[PDB]
This record gives C-alpha cells, structure tokens and sequence, in this order.
C-alpha cells in the first residue's frame, strides 16, 4: 500500500482503459499523418527534380 502511495498514480479501471484507447488511437493518427508529410515531401524532391 505504501508503494501505492508512492506511485501515486490513481489507475481506475475505467481511466486505464480509456487511458490506453485513447493514446493507442493516438499513436495511429500520429503515424498517419506523419506518413502523409512524407507524401508529400516526397512528391515534392519529385518535382524538384
């Protein structure tokens, strides 16, 4: 229990599992949209040469 404390970190179920639904989903959208920048940046030393 005092390790409890000392983390001090509240971790309800319900947090836990939004908590990693939403970061996961996160996580993916970053990805995409990180894969578009490269796209584009792509597409763009394309017409640059």
């Amino acid at each position: 229990l005092q390790e409890m404390k000392d983390i001090g970190v509240q971790a309800d179920a319900n947090a836990e599992m939004r908590a990693r639904e939403r970061r996961d989903r996160l996580h993916e959208a970053l990805s995409v949209n990180r894969s578009r920048v490269n796209q584009l940046e792509k597409q763009i030393a394309f017409c640059e040469a």
